């Protein structure tokens, strides 16, 4: 029984410290390790960890313990947590919560507040830090009442990982957390057993499948998660419809795995998976959100639309489904594998498209600075299946997005709707934390890499595994070729240069300079076989960007 | 997709996809040319007196045909006046899409008069709160609205409609009327199954979804077929009444001797069905000893005194046929399940006081309670406005024989009684409406008695006359013997009802009282009746409530 | 400081030192401790019958005596009742401070019924909405309010009281009532009265504050000497009237052919006194030809239009005496000044409509109007609706010579005018209120009567009656020449009022207007009277507004 009163597991208890429940909620919800910074309103939490399983991990700058937690907020499935006081110490979380809210990834920010009673009080850092997070979060509390304190941390959990997951802010008073209180731990309860969607639902979109010339599946976020894989590779498996992904779904689906798989679409207006589904007569879509992919953007109306999700439809005037199956996805794909009566029979032009994208995927420049595509293979050579990417938001993002077919990475962290910076070296300590025997290599340019780097002392003192690669040109180059082409000229995407090595150095970590074209290879090839952290700085000539930029939307 | 001449057009063509019958409301400029359009439209218009009723008559539609009522206001005046409105169709589950107008987008940055934040005001008391300020988006925005208010746990919606919106030209079409899901998975209920038959005690406590006219005939398999006790929420008071199931145990929420509360307390297995921990706190029956099942259209609310050991989400009516189809064995009652069922036959008998004709003028409640109980039969609907009778018909609430009752209400709003009854005969106009009300709320929403006439409604409402707000003056009394802002001044409420035009009746005799609601109710028409009432015994009632 | 047994004894007593006379509202268990308390002092409990109404008799209140009028109601739908009475009292500048039950603090966090983000709510509406979730805070945040209700320019406040800090013990102090500001700079003035030296069509245009009490005296005596022209928003409407000054351009808002908005046009020389753009729009009269000077107790709201080129922030009426001082001489009006307001008396003239009695039934608006003008003398005051009638009386509003005439209403609320007349009359029991409304705006406050009655209210409502809303049906009338949701049944107000205990009358003959009225004048205490009006006239009228 889970709201016994006389659990020996989960005791009701006289606390002495509200932060003493807390800590044994956590604890309950598996939590790992938290993220962050101390501070006098919330060092009693800090205080409690040390008498717990759970790991402290501070962090120099607290945007970057929402950015970790996210990471293992994505892998885990459970939500990464970021701790934190009052004040500025909560406001500097904001950016970082509205980046793992908008890419659906678990996070669970604890920040302290002053006393109850000083918050009516005209005192200094009394933020209304509940109105400030509403925005960029699916949950937003704050504990007024002691006997609330584990229902609220619980909620809180629940709402960051059920339904679409996303972040989730709790704002824990002083006077609350160091007080004593009366309650129990609240075991965790994982999904709700939800039901696949009506039956004559799913014949009636079987129906369609059938008398369908140019199906195809687009998946979202949802389809990527664990509990939906093995169903959703079934109903391929059957099916042999074509396949295209969001790059929240990027690796729901592989190339080598499935076949008909036409790439990820959201960058890009001239890929398989578009032309497919400009092609198509029938789009699929699988746990997928409109936020995920602008419809305006893909669909042509011309094709029926049908919707699978945990969740109801947003609609909206370039998404309107024609059909909605509403439940657990993988109860629906399985039921729907059933009723597949025959293999899809591809289209010419079906089975052109697909042709033409692996053909120009099988396709020596010494120019110095490097060119991009240059990093690209170099970066291919040394990430395998048993390292993780992650990628950071620039000019450098779209090469890499643009020959992701190529990379054969375990996991790949690039998906970013609000293009934050600085978010790829502390998600590649939270990945590594999660798997610590594995290799993880982050990649970012100069601008990105100045806005998170403090956290490099954290990686040496973590001893994380992580390899930083740096696209150098001195600027803000992403937002530079959007001025040249609209003005002709540029403002404000210039800066000086630095030594990148000496700079990763003076952490203690290792430092690396490719000072020429044929020295990008042996240096990554040495950074790599290097077990700790490792900061290479290479320089790019982006000269060829303009044509990139071009293949966009 | 059409190119429009007026966004109001597109409006009123999205409404009539969502097969809305009427609109309620008032007109004003900034919303008057969807009013025009309505007259292009199948669509029937109903102008009511005052806003705040418009909101509680489309309530009372949207409780009863499941498809959202639809209020339509003016800027400013006309949206704050739907404010409470609005917040009782939330707090109770009634799905409502409200329009209003709103000043136009380029007078919206000047700050000029009349331009609320609408949407800020009505966001903490809707599910939904929009405003379009993309013509684009019009039917977009509309269609959502009646998605949120309908689906999941219904709730009422907002919706600004700024005036050059509507009055300008628009590209865009009409979106379908779409939501279904599927029952729950069968490794899911082969679970719950499991636990019935090794249970001892279990019993069925029925939230607001459980009500929903969808779920009535699987609700009814599955007692039929487990024979498991029941006790409800003021939400769900309609799905299920001692007459119709042996093995009722009331509802609970406000008294504290009720059947279904010890029932509760005594359980080794409790299945929530539709359930919400704010339809009825936890704190008050779950103690935490039995294996908890949730059963709903959402996950569960989680709350320190409600962890589901068992969570079914999906399709209620699905998942309880298929419940009830691996139910091996009917429930052998337990000696003290049955003895509190046994004493609450007891309790309805003590209640009924066999015999014992109330002689005393003022009116006994009792003898009011009798009195409707008469009337109000199988084909009658019943609407209860707040009050010290709403705690006298909420108690004999097991002996009424109703084709529906309105009672519950969590935010306590006094005057909606009269509204819903409008709201409910004009889904079933054949049938006869039964409202009763207090003096205090029935001035709160007697403005609509024109309207009522207008509309040659067939409603009949009663009111309990002492000439103050006696709830409340109990309440002082006990604890601290003296009235406060309780008492006013007399009224002739006949001649006030055939002010309208309406049928006026006062019952200035106990013997006279039972013929007065006879002829009242052979009016083919509104009809008003005064009952003088002496709450003198009230305190005898109160004791039975819940310390709160 | 004192050990209070109940919060709500430190209310009152805060109350108290706010001198406040009485409290309108209505109890509930949530608040009734602060009801219970107001029984043990000098305060007087006024007991009204819908909430909204206790919000629009404070702002009679605080109007007039330029101290906070005070609601009370209980949690829930108490607070939500009173929102769009507050945004009226917000935006027309009538301090007003509501107290508002809550739920215990404990029971917000459970998110139980009843428990509305209030202060939310209210903020849109407000200048102060706060919750008292510090005990020690109580008496510190009541006096807030009223500080933020009554300084600066006036404005509505809410406080919302949860029930346990108002039933549980605190510890603290009263604060003695408190804002107070000196006249702007002596060079400051000196640069004005120089700017005025050296123009040729100087112009005053006063807003809210001039029009304040304590202001007239200063404000006579600047006008006395100075002798420049003078037009007024609404909201200074009562602030110089046609009739004590020479100059009087009018007041501008409405009409597109008012001499104060040609004066503007022509003005060299600009001076606002204690406006603000949200009284009139600047697009609509200010040229930016002219200098700009700009006279506030706060500092301007700039606006794109509204650049002021001096800045005199300060107590209005030392500011105005002291430049009184320093105007060296009377202004000598240019040929085109004197020539728009030698037409604006033509124009007087011209709408008097010298002699032809109006002799259609029913009733056309100039006659009632005239009928009107006769019965409200100097010792009356009146409060005026919002509807047609509301253009004909403002349009005749030079011609009335009242005592004080409450008709500003940026929102454009309908049923205003019968809450405040009870609330300007509690003010000056000796004294006659006459109300004016149309049937529409009459049925959304008339429950109101009972306790005018209840109070012997010295009150005279008139009712224009069409059994329509005619305001809205014209505007559709020119627009689409068609009408939708303007129309409804008729009553019989005579004996609607008189089931009240009040005073009925109904006009059923032309001839009869002014005896009845007369009659129902002779009445000492509460009377309805019933006037037939023929608005078909209207479309002319309305044809004088701008296009707007
Ligand atoms: C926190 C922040 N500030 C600015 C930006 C702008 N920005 C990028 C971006 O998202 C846009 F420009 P848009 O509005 O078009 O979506 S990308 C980017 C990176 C440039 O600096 P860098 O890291 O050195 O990368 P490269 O020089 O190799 O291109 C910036 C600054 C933002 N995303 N986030
Ligand atoms: C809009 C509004 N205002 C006031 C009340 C307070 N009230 C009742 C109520 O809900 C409570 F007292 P609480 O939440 O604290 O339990 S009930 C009631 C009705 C009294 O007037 P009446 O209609 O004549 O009924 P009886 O005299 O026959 O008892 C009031 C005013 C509220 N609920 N809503
Ligand atoms: C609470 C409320 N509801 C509706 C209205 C609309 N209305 C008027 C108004 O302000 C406009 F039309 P707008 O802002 O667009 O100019 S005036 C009025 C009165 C009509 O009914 P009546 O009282 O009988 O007056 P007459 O028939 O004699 O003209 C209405 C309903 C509003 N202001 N407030
Ligand atoms: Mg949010
Ligand atoms: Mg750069
Ligand atoms: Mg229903
Ligand atoms: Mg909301
Ligand atoms: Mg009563
Ligand atoms: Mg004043
Ligand atoms: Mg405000
Ligand atoms: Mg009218």
């Amino acid at each position: 029984p889970r709201g016994s009163h006389m659990d020996k597991q989960y005791p009701v208890r006289q606390w002495a410290h509200g932060a003493d429940l807390v800590v044994s909620q956590l604890e309950a919800q598996g939590v790992r390790q938290v993220f962050g910074i101390p501070g006098a309103k919330i060092d009693k939490v800090f205080d409690s960890l040390l008498d717990s399983s759970i790991r402290i991990i501070p962090v120099r700058h607290e945007a970057n313990a929402a950015f970790m937690a996210a990471a293992v907020g994505r892998i885990t499935g459970k939500a990464g947590v970021a701790l934190v006081t009052s004040g500025p110490g909560c406001s500097n979380l904001i950016t970082g919560m509205a980046t793992a809210n908008s890419e659906g990834d678990p996070v669970v920010a604890l920040g302290g507040a002053v006393k109850r009673a000083d918050k009516a009080k005209q005192v200094h850092q009394s933020m209304d830090t509940v109105a400030m997070f509403s925005p960029v979060t699916k949950y937003a509390i704050e504990v007024t009442a002691p006997d609330a304190l584990a229902e609220v941390v619980s909620n809180a959990f629940r709402a960051a990982e059920q339904g679409r997951p996303g972040s989730a802010f709790v704002s824990l008073p002083q006077d609350v957390v160091d007080g004593p209180v009366s309650g129990k731990v609240l075991p965790a309860s994982g999904a709700p057993q939800m039901g696949a969607a009506p039956d004559d639902a799913i014949d009636q979109v079987a129906k369609l499948i059938a008398q369908a010339k140019n199906p195809i599946f687009l998946l979202g976020l949802m389809a990527s998660q664990p509990e939906n894989s093995k169903a959703l590779r079934r109903l391929l498996e059957t099916s042999h419809i074509p396949v295209t992904s969001t790059y929240q779904a990027a690796g729901a689906v592989n190339q080598d795995n499935f076949s008909r798989f036409a790439g990820r679409v959201g960058l890009f207006n001239n890929q398989a998976g578009d032309r497919l589904l400009q092609l198509a007569d029938l789009v699929i879509c699988i746990g997928y959100s409109p936020v995920e992919y602008e419809p305006a953007m893909w669909n042509s109306g011309n094709a029926t639309l049908v919707h699978i999700d945990v969740l109801p439809a947003y609609e909206e005037r370039n998404y309107t489904p024609d059909v909605e199956l509403v439940g657990d996805i993988a109860g629906t794909l399985n039921k729907l594998a059933q009723n597949i009566d025959h293999r899809l029979v591809l289209s010419p032009q079906a089975a052109e498209i697909l042709r033409d994208r692996q053909h120009q995927r099988e396709l020596q420049l010494n120019q110095f600075a490097l060119h991009p595509l240059r990093i690209v293979r170099a970066m291919q050579d040394i990430v395998n299946s048993d390292v993780t990417l992650t990628v950071d938001m620039g000019s450098f993002h779209i090469w890499i997005a643009r020959y992701l077919y190529s990379f054969r990475a375990r996991q790949v962290m690039i998906s970013n709707g609000q293009q934050t910076m600085g978010v790829a070296l502390p998600w590649a300590i939270g990945a590594w934390l999660v798997n610590p025997e594995r290799k993880v290599v982050s990649v970012s340019g100069d601008g990105g890499f100045l806005q998170s780097s403090m956290e490099l002392e954290t990686a040496v003192r973590l001893k994380a595994n992580v390899l930083h690669l740096i696209w150098v040109d001195n600027g803000y180059n992403m937002v530079a070729i959007q001025e040249e082409k609209k003005y002709q000229r540029l403002s404000g995407v210039e800066f000086g240069p630095m030594d990148f090595k000496a700079y990763a150095e003076s952490f203690g970590a290792k430092g690396f300079a490719v000072e020429s074209a044929e020295a990008l290879e042996p240096t990554l090839r040495a950074a790599m076989d290097v077990d700790g952290p490792a900061v290479v700085a290479i320089p790019v000539d982006y000269r060829d960007n303009p044509l990139l930029m071009g293949q966009l939307h």
